[PDB]
């Protein structure tokens, strides 16, 4: 069976990108099933840690983490034992009065704080990913289009010329300082809430920092009701996501109106548009649309997190609202399809050129040429411009068919007096490729200052890639010591004791 | 004319942070009118820079920069003259032609963007000034009460026993972290992007590091589009606004709730509390509910600027929604207001110890000590330590009145068993303040480690205030820079010239 | 095996309606499977539509109507085939390509329209049936507490005395507005956009008054472009969810306040109620804070919704954000358990009534008696009353402990002179059940008056109830009507054609 | 001194209705000063009714009644006197003592909510005057453009064929749709809280219909907790204003990409347009984008007042977020800038007709007929238009080009076979005015049915318009009663007492 979507101009299948924007949602984890595996590593590292306190004996702490790798699978088939009450009595069904030793010190409070954080923590680095992913399509992309000539918009009217590429490097550097805010979250949400117990923390005698480095944390909430009552994190998680998704969002909009059959300077790839049942000659924006959607919804956790946040104390409360996978999903989703939008994006370069020589974006540059061969001020060259395209517009004229004796009569009819500059001067002054020239300073769109910003954003992904690394590795070393420790307290006791 | 508020229980005046709340609505500049100054300064600081590339002679500069004093002082009394075109125009009826030549290389789009970031910078100084103000307060009040033992609440229900100086410092690690916040906006904010023109930069030989350096920019926002339609900087300061005020309307609910007839822990100086014009009892937390009151309103500013920008392409465009004056004024007033009410808040000392020992928030240590002395696990104890509530609240026995008998009854009603431990060992577990000294790790209630933390605190709040010297002087120099600059080139022009 | 968070404190099981509020994430489905029922019920309706109107034969459409019947069983464990193009694959697969005519004159658009607005009347009316329910309770309720004093508060501080009874009417007149607010969006959200098929309509000869009918749709969206573009309703829908759920946050609020250990006014029953996994002492209200996060979360869909209106044409367009089941199923969560809070809530009518008499509420009547005997004006009547509280609090004595010489004194002490009233006077001023009994007015707590408001809201709940099962009844005609239909086509076809 | 910002393409002057969207915010009174001048007629009608009940005598009221009006004068200049203690004290320095009497009864918080009702209510009347306008506008237009043939886009991709006039009767149906929201709201803001005084009544014998009546409410709100405590109206007044503006962001979106470039199918009135500082060819929407803007902004005060209510309990308090004047003054202005945009709107008749006949939109009709001659069924039809869309796009046909050679070689090429229709079949399925006649269903945008359509829409707008001028005539009718009543005491305590 193909999928029946794919009929008309929706040629081929769909890009695997543009296809997790329609599995997301029915795939999502509920949060309890997303943070459960978190809470089972939780628990070994507090028992571990009690054994090394001697809260727990070696004989006990063994007892206790075999079974907990019993109720595990129990767990991975039945949800009802993935919240810890439940998953607590399963264990002592499986190994005895025992295992309520493992809650000592601890509580539902700083268990659920700790894994929703680890949680958050993985998605983190999982979204970091992305976004550098998507930013180093839109690096790549830019390093194709230097001298892919095109108007830019304000207020979606064309404003002047520009290239391709210059237009990706805005996005480029929105994404850069979005990787900022990510990993400057990362490091409250790399924090350890354990020890905290159920607000006070607790008369036994804990080592919070073992924990912590067990779990793969770089410090600790220090504070006990900061442990279980702190929630900002969450909301800064929400709202970065937010703010990142309304660049992909703007972004998203920008290439929709260029692929609308009235502007045609852009054509998304088959593998990123779908048709319509009933009109045959439609050619949807359904990636965009989609990504669009995800950013929009993204407004509603930072909402209810900060309501809940708005309307409680400074307290442990089950009152709070949750960043829950779905919503992490649908970005995730979104983030992919739009880099392989961008990837695949056909520009239309011949038409690009066209609207950037006749539809009078040049006109900056005339009354720049004005200003600097006659020395009149800007508010007047300006007004003379004006004067130009009123009368261009009324006789029909392209930007790029405007001469001497035009702009001579619009001086005249305008100031009284003629304007002395020269026909080349003025054919230089409407050529679009060379308005793109002219703009060589910082971040303007001359092909030798856009390559200037992509050397930069090739060294910066660099070091993006550098920090998720090191972030991920230390991830990876925190689990296997902890899963070492474990075996080592299992298989002692096993053959030893 | 005395306040007519302050009558019956609202004795003396209202504290001055306290009036702060009454005041800012009515006070509040426009963003327009806010924003003015700093239009100003980007004008000097653009045709100073225009000097010297030569895009300007010194005559001409000099004039334009003696008109720009003239139009300043005509402008602040007509705020018809505080927006860019009508300002120019001023100029040009004052000054004559050359007027149009300030604008050479430049836009409304660029100075816009420059003049509410350098408005928000500027607010943003203001805010972490009154915040570092805030951790003050929190932090030297925490330091009074090392001793002052109270139970604290998760779910709105006493949990266990910890003093106000523990409870003062999660605010403190709270307002640590949204300080980092502020802190890590503000190097987003502080990027000039003049240059960017339009959004397409110029071909006019612009200097835009000089630009930004006699603004008091640290760096440059690069690329020309995002100069102009970057947006996210904005977003950011109205979501670390939410969410550190979220922390503020917490703590205020919880100050609310310890000051309620029934509770009547803490008591409201009268200078932070009104009255009601009908009920003569009534000693009312105005201060507490106007400070919630900015928290909640702070959710609008977000939500629009965020909707704002989904709804656009990555393009400048005059349908963004802004961060208001008012706005930040609210959150001046009630942090200012919390830091009073903080300051000077009455805590019932007696009353709180007595809720520490006799509403069973010591039952833990209870639950804690029979695993400890007789090794059953935790969640047979608990089960046995909850019988002993249930029977406690049955026959009207508070907490510091359970003896052995009772814990003995409740352990054979719940097990079949007794338990064995003494009468001492009960009356040990039972003492809030040997709560308070038994919970002595990292973050926890123990006068020494609550210690520890202040002085932490108190080394932070060191650098906190270092930052700000260094980002205020930083600003200050540049300023004094501009002023002396414009100097030159005026004085030089009159006399040398 | 038991429900293993029922242990010490939280016994018994957990009410039914408590339950729902730990079920419904895992339980709710996705859009697309939730609405999916509802198409094919269109696929029915409109099959039988273009039957009576001659655009299908009734062989044609006996054909297609069977086929429907066998991809609905195929799509019943086949989540793929629930969206349209996969489904008129399959039958396509199933009876051939007669299917294909099945969609003519008609769009995914209007079809998905429609769709989702069958689930959300459905869901509509599922909701008004629960908060009847809810109503229902909390006039029940005050029915049985119509001598039950206890002190009513503003701002969090102990104002007058009512009794629970008049309490809980205004919860009473709270809900019948939303009823309202609800009834208003059911004639809205209950109207046919069918018949616009793409956006603007068809050449075919439709009747989109049969369609309607069929449906039970009590008329058209008329316009065809706001038949598919069409989206307000979403977000009314989102928003009374909202607004409603606020108020219930707010009576959550209210009885998480008074059953606390401080206030102790009433106590949730154990059903409703839950502990800690380390303190044993807790009875938490986890059904309460629940309930208020349900309410914070529904902020969530309604500012998703508006922002993805406020970002696009009016078009039809696949960036709207929708209303989801998993919202909807919380706020029928969330408003059944605070119906059976309500109805089993415990209140502790002794405290309640030495809170009232003992607290000072009754000094509004203390204030009125005097101005009513001596004729002062009320501000000199308020100014000696405060002054007779702020002695009494200095002074240890409670409210129903003032006598005339401590009123004498505080006049004195005040304004110089005495004061001309009696021992007997004063005491019934500070009588708080007579303060109760003189508040007789509409609306006022007199048990009279509100047995006045219980009889109105009783007439209220009986329309209530009756418009609910016109609307039902309504629904369930046209689906008979339909199914009847269905039949009619396929079984003629199979024995007489 | 002229319009600085009306230079080269802004001709002319602003429309006043687009100046409206420049003035607002420094216009805009603070929520006390609004709200005061109905304070002031409150205090009238309470005393008015304290006199019938025989509370305060003739002489009393009279004296009191004479202190309004001086102390009313007083607070046109000095705005500290426009909240009640400070007002109230300014009365007895007026007219002594006796001034404390006007309170007897009466708390602020019934007093406020009252006050904020009656301007709320005033405010949704011009609201609702505004909105008429704007739809009589669409209306009115629409009725001009019954043949204007243009192209109507789903996902921003041009769609099917349809006429201006069509699309306006879209907008109308929408503004039929919030008339009635703001209606129902009318009849929840427009209840009287007066008599609920604090939150519980009182003892006075108050006549709460009285004064209901006397200020032009038509019902009271009757439980005295509602009365203070409810909020619900000013949530639902934020929805209706967020949801109708979104709508009319919609619109102004639409508008904003007809007059793009590259559409070219509208043109601002030079009136509702600006021009750049910098760019001399741009003729910007900026009347369109600061619509939008306030749209967006309209989500602010919607979110920040739910959120205060989720964050309180059912009780007067003062941390309820408002509705507040600069919100309403927003929505006018745009509101009445949009009116302003519809009515001299610029169609570009011709270019409208070119797409419609070039770009495609024609293919259903293609495809229907297909499916009318030649009986395949529609899923087949598709594919083969779908086939002569792809083949014309690359050999660059028109669709007014497309003819029987090029159906027939899509159809063989797409499924073997030729296919059995005639030129004259293609060539009238192809022609955008026979697809418009063709769509005469109701609500479809042939000539006969929009006309229908806007003959039902001129009757909706008369009784739109009705229902202002009773709504409105009941206002004045009831201040008059108030005004004549004061004048009768004061006047006959002046002369015959
Ligand atoms: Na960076
Ligand atoms: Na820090
Ligand atoms: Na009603
Ligand atoms: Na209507």
């Amino acid at each position: 069976v193909p999928d029946a979507t794919r009929i008309g101009r929706a040629t081929g299948a769909k890009a695997p990108e543009f296809q997790e924007l329609y599995d997301f949602d029915a795939a999502a984890l509920t949060l309890t099933s997303a943070v459960f595996p978190y809470d089972s590593q939780i628990h070994r590292a507090h028992v571990v840690m009690l054994t090394e306190q001697g809260i727990l004996t070696v004989e006990e702490s063994a007892t206790i983490l075999s079974g907990l790798a019993q109720v595990d699978e129990l767990a991975a088939t039945d949800g009802s034992l993935r919240t810890y009450l439940p998953y607590e009595a399963a264990l002592k069904r499986t190994i005895g009065s025992v295992a309520g030793k493992m809650h000592i010190g601890r509580s539902r409070n700083d268990l659920a704080n700790a894994g929703k954080r680890m949680f958050l923590r993985d998605q983190l680095l999982r979204t970091i990913e992305a976004v550098i992913g998507y930013r180093e399509a839109v690096v790549h992309k830019a390093a194709d289009h230097l001298d892919t000539v095109m108007v830019v918009y304000t207020q979606r009217k064309e404003a002047q010329p520009i290239t391709l590429g210059h237009y990706l490097m805005a996005i480029s550097e929105n994404l850069a300082k979005n990787l900022d805010r990510y990993r400057e979250l990362y490091a409250r949400i790399n924090l350890c809430p354990l020890g905290a117990a159920a607000t006070a923390g607790t008369g036994w005698p804990l080592n919070r920092d073992r924990t912590s480095a067990l779990l793969g944390f770089d410090g600790l909430v220090v504070n006990s009701i900061e442990g279980v009552a702190g929630w900002d994190h969450v909301a800064e998680h929400a709202f970065v996501n937010a703010v990142f998704l309304s660049g992909l969002s703007r972004l998203a909009s920008e290439i929709q109106l260029w692929s609308t059959d009235e502007y045609q300077v852009a054509e998304l790839d088959a593998s990123f548009a779908g048709t319509s049942s009933i009109m045959p000659q439609k050619k949807n924006p359904d990636s965009l649309e989609r990504s669009r959607k995800a950013a929009f919804a993204a407004m509603g956790p930072l909402v209810g997190i900060l309501t809940s946040l708005n309307a409680i104390e400074y307290q442990y409360s089950a009152a709070r609202v949750e960043l829950e996978p779905r919503s992490i999903d649908a970005l995730i989703a979104a983030t992919h399809a739009m880099t392989g939008v961008v990837r695949t994006l056909h520009p239309n370069k011949e038409r690009m050129r066209q609207y950037a020589a006749e539809n009078y974006s040049t006109m900056t540059d005339l009354t720049d040429m004005l200003v600097r061969r006659v020395g009149i001020d800007y508010r007047e060259a300006h007004e003379i411009v004006a004067h130009v395209v009123i009368t261009a517009i009324e006789k029909g004229i392209k930007a790029n068919k405007i001469g001497l004796d035009l702009v001579q009569e619009a001086a005249v009819a305008q100031t009284g007096a003629g304007i002395n500059v020269s026909a080349d001067d003025i054919k230089d002054a409407l050529d679009p490729w060379q308005n793109v020239l002219r703009r060589e300073g910082k971040g303007m769109p001359a092909p030798m200052s856009v390559k200037a910003s992509i050397d930069d954003a090739m060294a910066e992904l660099h070091k993006d890639r550098a920090w998720l690394a090191n972030a991920t590795q230390a991830l990876a070393n925190a689990k296997q010591t902890l899963a070492d420790s474990v075996q080592q307290i299992i298989q002692t006791d096993r053959k030893y004791l």
